[PDB]
């Protein structure tokens, strides 16, 4: 499945979601942020997730109000859906 978020207050994606996102492993994480060195905080990410475990957290974990930015998490298709 694919989980994309509204806006990340600092915990965005890529390693962060892979671990913070939830209980299950996510196949991939695409965040407009570059952690290779920059370490940016924006709002808009996508991850391939089992959702299952993620779905539970993704439903609540997400949309949290952080400072002035909330990251929404929703399940978006999977391979071919």
């Amino acid at each position: 499945y694919t989980a994309f978020l509204g806006n990340l207050p600092y915990d965005v994606t890529e390693e962060s979601i892979k671990e913070f996102f939830r209980g299950l492993n996510i196949s991939a994480v695409r965040l407009p942020r570059e952690p290779s060195n920059p370490e940016r905080l924006k709002g808009f990410g996508y991850a391939e997730f089992e959702d299952l475990d993620s779905l539970l957290s993704a439903l609540s974990l997400n949309e949290e109000s952080l400072g002035n930015r909330r990251i929404r998490v929703d399940v978006a298709d999977q391979a071919q859906d």
